[PDB]
């Protein structure tokens, strides 16, 4: 019961800082760091080559969009190979970032491997000299990170040891960041497979995060150092019965308000399967839900933001201007949807009406 | 996991509502459920006998005070024997209370027992057969209930066990009283006594607090329809380094924003002791910090509501007057505290 | 952690001796602690009016049995009534048990309640100043007591929150129990209502214990001074697989040897509605299991030891003989099997 | 409260006779594990160049010791060069273990890494790409792997967060070992260093193996398929009240009879920088304790068994013989100890 100090007054000061930064009003985080195994899907749905070259050039055609997406990105998330790229310019992917008011984010966790004794459940590895990585990360740009754990609904899941490990091997890598001087993301998915109504997804959203923060608790974490990216409550992708908007911004807020402290700094919502319009349109009902909310709720998607600008690139080096024109619009609208001030119009594609859903294989 | 839903929308919508009423802006609670035993010593420094009578004419002196009052005091906890007296004038107190606008709460808990194997640590009881009891203080006008846990902060103290049990015990004591439409405040108080300093409060504070609401939520307890009575971050009373009302209101704030759900209703400070000045004058600190406060903070005083109020009456009937007036003042003053409008006159570093 | 001893040298040996007296070689328990309203059904069936005479009669009839049940009966459960009642001669109860080599048990548990936000789950009560009324039944002869905590295989149950409250609730009985020099036979019961199979049975039994002996562990339970009470490991009632005698000795020895530390002095199985020649069966084939048991693993038997008695006795005082002897028949054939010595006439799969 | 059966029947008994054989009477474990940086001392301290070779020769040295030994060793832990070396006739080292009775393991844990808000506190790494190593060592000859948690007696320690995390990761650990044939040893290290007393240490090790029992259940281990690896119970180094061999034994294995199930198929302690007579001493005075011991109990000592013959040998090969018998004889000492037939010859437990 005697307390031994992990971080210093200063060591607080900067880890704070950062994550307000990422957070700040208006501002959100786009999540383009999908691996080479994933990325691959996404170039072919276009025919492209999944090169490297490839990779880069369209990670530099998000990176260098206009000005008019600074004042709505606050942080990017990049992958390994990413982070050590460079622009036509010369310019390293981080600098590119930075010089446009973002922060630098990347990805540490090793993926998902078998709990043995369960019904199809997982943990997330990637402990292993994760200390002398984020220290090496933080060096050359870095200033956050990402690591997700899954969990899934169904008769017997997500089940009491899925709940505690998951919750315990978030704490341990988010320890290891903050001694860093890395702002750990804390990434606790629920996914939407099933046919649960709205509810019960309420109820397993409650359960889990719970289990979260008293794991943090236990591990000392400084949560004004953290930042949280959950599932937003919905029914489930099978579910039968229709909801509203306003009902699942109702149902998140309730998750969140009876189980996130208001010291956490902010919640960036991760898409999962929505479409472009459907994520900002629940995203703005969140913002807009009548309980008082302590803590900042915006958005870290990825498909979310690239979908229109994959399909108007189409691996064509002359439709840059119309690809990035898409992402571009996404950005503006999800900044106005996490200051609850978007009201869809026009113009709007089908492409961002389509369905981002994808089975979990497994 | 599935849901089993323990309460239903009518038993939330109650329960809430009588949470916000007792703790409406500008409103607190007076502790006054001292049993024969906890009110012994007081009488006896007023050199007054402990008759059944002259502590319903105390208790009846303090809940009929002036109308001042009405817009300070929210709730009045009461012992078991004065939830069944009645003032001179036939009206049970119950309803005198109801009538200054103030809500009826009631103690339930049977007093603490030793815990073997530790250090003089300990858990409570009152369990047994709370259910009924429950219904029947409902149906005798009574809308929430107390219950105290005891915690001591000392070499290797509190121990995991005392903390584990204290947070267990509280979680059944509050589904037992949301069966029954009655608000429960949990209350784990960590005693002041020690040498320790502010930043070793503030960090016990933090672990225990993080304990409590991860049982409440094993137990599925409805937290809009709950009150919390923890004690302020403080230093031990035996310390020797020196603190400001600042620092004390920055390091209460601090540990509740990292512990307690936004969803709870509200915090009902205990004085721990506190001198009646000093239990208002950092409730307004506390009020007034910077940080962002999802609940209303307030107070739920015993002495440092009554402190000066008993010694002006002496046990003297004549005194009457004279003893409510000492009261009132107090009720006052803790009403412009807990809105950070009272005046007797690095976040990081956290 | 630190240390703060919890027993002396001496309260530890009072409490070894009495548990290794109870589950003596060919030792095991009558459980005659029986309430009122639960024997009722049971004089209903005989055409017995349940009078407070007729249930000191009944009482009387099995505890004054001829020698021949001495060797057979470690321990007599009571239940408070009975504890303060005499048989004819104008003897105590309790000594007309000790002065045939019996340990005198008293029942100190006040039921199960319900526990909200579950699936008809429940955990029990009888915490409240069971430090005093321990105090006194060990004046009054008694040395060990029983606690009963129910739970039930269903779709959704065990859930968490039973499992761990259950738990947790036996620990405090047993600290207070040992406290006052008693000691408490752990009974964590899992029905075999249900259609379940012998597999899941052992599952559920398995994940029981462990959560029962981390709890003891944490609160301090001297484990030397203590017996458990468990359910067999068997299929469901309704089951539409069947099984032999063989394989529910096979898993419930299994289940033990993986969660039962060997300081555990002995294992008092409960009949759980199996019928009287069933009981003894799967007791003597659970002791002919060819895997080391580091524990007596005897018997706790209630209606598999009065089943035939009682109605022999059908309530006439002119069949007090016919009765008892039904009784020592009962006793002479579990002494047998606790000892893998009664005849009525691949553990990798488990 | 649903099974889903995390291993079949063959898979059970593989690892159960696995277990067994580890521990048969009168067998035990030579710990010969030590990595580059931990071997550097101790070929320093005989004035010899830390080079491959030369660890091979002494890895060689002990692995090759006459067929006295072979009814006295069940176990030999490897670490993972050794694996991969011959003996001089050109016989991988696993091949020679096998071919003298023994059963080969291997060290897979990566380290220890600092436990930040704590006072010195640590846990292990190691999981991330586990169950492939596994996969990969089983086929190359082992069957038994190890991996070591640390934990220390002090003012404030263990804390509640450092005995919580250890005996979780050594859960994931045994869990996917299991899974890949292999019979995980869950050692739970409580150093002696401290001035505390018996007492004490006996209060501390029966509050970490509550937790890291509780912790293989929750996460569904297979105890019949796994040994234990724990300290004996003892005062601390810089304790100043002196114990008897039998307080030892009677504190050791009381603390062990109410903690470890008698599923456990065996107890390999680990000698904790004792000498090598007083590790021989001590588990033979374990062994005659006049208490129900369900499990075997032996030992998996480094030091304990490779003391002399390091000093023997000293880097000379015309010293072989003359090291090889140091060895010999400390094998031989303990197979009798783990039978309590130990002699320096050569053929209340209500005060706890």
């Amino acid at each position: 019961p005697h307390s031994h100090p992990a971080l210093t007054p200063e060591q607080k000061k900067e880890l704070s800082d950062i994550a307000h930064r990422i957070v700040a009003p208006g501002k959100g985080i786009l999540a383009a760091n999908e691996s080479t195994g994933s990325i691959a899907k996404r170039l072919q749905s276009i025919g492209t080559e999944n090169t490297e070259e490839n990779r880069r050039f369209y990670r530099q055609l998000l990176l260098t969009a206009d000005d008019r997406v600074n004042p709505c990105i606050g942080g990017v998330i990049l992958f390994h190979e990413t982070l050590y790229q460079k622009a036509d310019d010369g310019r390293p992917f981080p600098q590119v970032i930075k010089s446009k008011g973002g922060v630098v984010g990347i990805k540490v966790d090793k993926g998902v491997v078998p709990l043995a004794g369960t019904n199809g459940e997982t943990t997330t590895q990637g402990l292993d000299g994760l200390s002398e990585r984020c220290a090496q990360y933080k060096k050359d740009g870095a200033d956050f990170a990402k690591w997700r754990c899954v969990l899934k609904i169904g008769e017997h899941t997500p089940s009491a040891l899925a709940i505690m490990e998951n919750a315990n091997v978030l704490a341990r890598y988010a320890s290891i960041c903050q001694q860093n001087g890395i702002v750990p993301i804390v990434e606790p998915e629920i996914l939407p497979d099933g046919d649960h109504d709205l509810k019960r997804c309420q109820y397993v959203t409650e359960k889990v995060l719970a289990a979260v923060y008293k794991a943090l608790s236990d591990h000392h974490i400084y949560l004004e150092g953290t930042l949280l990216k959950p599932n937003m409550v919905t029914p489930g992708h099978a579910c039968t019965q229709k909801y509203s908007h306003e009902e699942i911004a109702m149902a998140t807020v309730t998750a969140l308000r009876r189980t996130v402290p208001p010291a956490v700094t902010g919640v960036t919502f991760l898409s999962g399967g929505q479409s472009e319009e459907e994520a900002s349109i629940n995203l703005n009902a969140i913002n807009k839900c009548p309980l008082l909310k302590p803590w900042a709720l915006t958005f870290s998607y990825g498909r979310a933001l690239q979908a229109s600008a994959l399909k108007a690139w189409g691996g064509k080096k002359e439709n840059l201007k119309a690809a990035q024109e898409e992402y571009v619009k996404r950005a503006l609208a999800n900044s106005l949807a996490c200051q609850g001030k978007y009201t869809p119009s026009g113009q709007a594609g089908a492409a961002a009406s389509e369905s981002l859903f994808i089975s979990n294989h497994a």
